[PDB]
């Protein structure tokens, strides 16, 4: 039954420590793969607090940068905070400077979320108008970008999608009366300009309110179409988390839109309330559009559940602070890509292989149910991960997942979207990081590969943090990396091959 | 993988039999319990025709009362057409006299669907006005009973629930405005006297269209509450030229607290599907869990269940699901507590769950169920459980017949508290419902089996067969085998002696 951690050993997950002036060695027990060589990069909030001046939520602690580099069995880790303008200036000035998310002290460019590729450099994230470029050799922070001076966006999600050229693309509110965009940045080319000089906006959504767009974190990408799931949480001395308001009469309008032809379809795809922050996949099948996602059942906003005050009590209050909160559930839903008229009243979804639903009503709205593949009470499968490269945006068969319960990381979790198998990895007093998958470079298979997560391990006698190294197939361990320090929470990162 | 019936042996769901003139002994192959002592009766169609005047629906042919009885570890099998007024006057006029659900040929008293106690006696029912009294023991026709003569419904459902007493209590739609009426029918007294006579209206819901009564089929009951599902499917010729689906209301759920006799105005509301059975319901600390069938969508399910359209072959009959509203169990969570302070958050506040409930601004509660079974094209239906003992109760086990692109071909069991489930299924094998039987002993909720009847049509097989299954895990305990086919039957009941 139900996992309990009375102890409180995830609070070291948001406690502030120090950078390293080098990389450091791990001590490795069982054996790593020798055929995985490359750095394990993420990204996570690593400073909560400047001086006696506190930040208040989850998005507000200052950006950290850490690495692990893999070769020849061996293992190091580094840490460096970014050098971006909120970092620097809180340290030239002793006192928060920039308002954070969920806290108020000019828009941040605290990129604690995420880290990608662009042409050869890599960039660091968060959800607004700059990123920051970055060394992923040194982890020295190299410049500011401001995505403004180059297209029409706001900001812009932690989520881009890569495609195997290099191509990126992400989605940002825009002033097209407000409306969504679509940013393309190109592959490097043989003059080996700068991409980003070369964005352009690809195609815009509509919004569902004139004047307020909905929150967006993440989007789906197929070869042939782009979806955008517009949910009921609306952005509308204040931060940026009191801004933002739920609709409680919308519900869920799902958009798709033509990627080569750049035209917005004008299909009303519709359904009930619930927050998104993560697409695990997206496929063409047939005339249909295959929308797997991790779901918030309701229109509350999640992230008022993610205040540090919160997210540091003992375990008993963890979990009654969680009780009203929306429950978390992956959900497939199925959008047809043909809507004929003579089936007004039925259901479109002629797959033989799903439940979902989608019905034509006779106003030309298309009410979608879905297809649930996960649910557990207040046990999430959230920070999806797949073999992207080689199957993001195509049929698929595996996810991979970090396992919250009551929004602390316990487990990790894969599962099977065809079958809804799962697999668990789980050690007491063990609060995991997004699980990243690495294929074998010689796979044929989905899941020839381990998958890399960061563990945090408080206790006494324990190494305070490692690098678990998993097999794919089964969740079974094959190694960690054992650090003498401590490891704060990380959201999101990548695995670049070497 | 699917499961294909190409051989086409559903076929003989519905084929015309005769009645018997007096039971037939089966073939017992494997152990028949010896605890086993008494009558599984059930009702379906079992004359699909009048001469050359068809029948089109499921829902239309006449009334065969079925008849398997067990003493001492064997068993004898009878049937019986009901002599209704729809039977009686098509067998003297050699035509289609009633019109029927689906067949234009005077409310039908074609009583195909259920047979329940009241008092002393046995009823078998449609879901109209009328009722037809009958002797469980030798099948033959008693009475018609009007219920209009009673109380002020026009028609009661097949699915009336009957408490450890006796009290029997069923909804219908009245002229209230259009609502619908609970109606509670009381033990039998001391002095005999009839209780339907004693019939009496115990709460009234309301109605979601002034002139549109939705469609009910079954309905919820625990020891404090009633509860009541407005389905998308409404009642503006035959009966199913009268149904049209409403578009844009969705599921609206009601609740009445039934011992204050007092309708509850908590505006539950969720997504559109049809609900034909309630699997169980039950109470725990201030919430009701509903368990349902659904079907996923507004159309009107019954459109699929025609009977030129289950005759087909398979590729055919697969074709024709292919648009069809998906079924799924869900359990729902309502919330009997509504505190405004929560307003815009989940109330389901319970540990082992993921429905959810939201209190709006407009006081409306949106709920999401969590999803019990789920399976492309692939019903778990005509519910079942240990209902003597865990019916309005906390229960962790239901039995159902699996529907194939809506053709019986398999039973199953599901554990509603882990999601696990178990199955019985033979090749060119159609099972009907399957009823739960306790063990005398019985330390647990599933200790007992479960009996439905079979169909097999084949080269060189019994065409028929009542089958006895280990309620623990669905294995196989025995058979009582027939040598006349045995048409499609809907519901009934274990009468112990
Ligand atoms: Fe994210
Ligand atoms: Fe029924």
């Amino acid at each position: 039954s139900q996992v309990e951690h009375p102890a409180g050993g995830y609070k070291k997950l948001f406690e502030t420590v120090e950078e390293l002036s080098s990389p450091l060695t791990a001590h490795v027990t069982g054996r790593i793969p020798l055929w995985l060589t490359g750095s394990l990069l993420r990204c996570g909030p690593g400073l909560f607090e400047v001086g006696s001046e506190p930040f208040y939520h989850l998005f507000d602690g200052q950006a950290l940068l850490h690495k692990f580099d893999f070769k020849e069995g061996h293992v190091t880790y580094h840490r460096r905070f970014i050098r971006t303008d909120a970092y620097v200036r809180a340290m030239t000035e002793k006192r928060i400077v920039i308002t954070e998310f969920g806290t108020c002290a000019e828009v941040t460019d605290n990129a604690l979320v995420n880290i990608y590729p662009v042409g050869e450099d890599y960039y660091a994230c968060t959800e607004t108008n700059f990123i920051t470029k970055v060394n992923p050799e040194t982890l020295e922070t190299i410049k500011q970008v401001d995505l403004c001076n180059y297209v029409s966006v706001n900001g812009a999600t932690a989520h881009p999608h890569i495609e195997n050229d290099g191509t990126v693309y992400n989605i940002g509110n825009c002033f097209g009366s407000i409306a969504y965009n679509i940013v393309k940045i190109p592959p490097l080319q043989a003059d080996k300009e700068d991409p980003i000089s070369k964005s352009e906006i690809v195609v815009q959504f509509p919004c569902s309110d004139r004047f307020k767009p909905s929150y967006v974190h993440s989007f789906g990408l197929t070869p042939n179409y782009i979806v955008f799931v517009e949910t009921p949480v609306k952005i509308n001395g204040a931060n940026y988390m009191d801004c933002f308001e739920s609709n409680e009469t919308m519900g869920v309008w799902l958009h798709i839109a033509d990627k080569k032809r750049k035209k917005y379809i004008n299909n009303k795809y519709r359904t009930s309330p619930f927050n998104l922050f993560h697409h695990i996949n997206t496929y063409e099948d047939h005339e249909f559009l295959i929308v797997d996602l991790c779901c918030w059942k309701g229109f509350e906003f999640v992230y008022n559940y993610l205040y540090l005050a919160n997210l540091r009590e003992n375990w008993e209050e963890v979990k009654k602070n969680a009780r009203k909160a929306p429950q978390p559930e992956v959900r497939r839903y199925v959008l047809p890509l043909n809507i004929d008229k003579a089936d007004t009243g039925k259901n479109l979804v002629t797959l033989p292989n799903t439940t979902a639903t989608a019905i034509l009503c006779s106003d030309e709205t298309i009410w979608l149910e879905p297809e649930v593949l996960f649910s557990g009470p207040r046990q999430a499968f959230e920070f999806p991960q797949i073999n992207y490269q080689k199957y993001g945006g195509k049929p698929y068969t595996y996810a991979y997942g970090l396992g919250l319960n009551h929004f602390v990381p316990d487990r990790l979790c894969k599962l099977n979207v065809k079958t809804k198998e799962t697999w668990v990895w789980q050690e007491p007093d063990s609060y995991p990081s997004e699980p990243i998958f690495v294929s074998h470079p010689d796979a044929l298979e989905e899941d020839d590969g381990v998958v890399l997560s960061v563990v945090v391990s408080p206790g006494a006698g324990q190494k305070p943090a490692y690098l678990l190294i998993l097999n794919a197939k089964d969740l079974s361990e094959v190694a960690r990396a054992e650090v003498e320090i401590n490891i704060p929470v990380t959201f999101h990162g990548l695995f670049k091959k070497s």
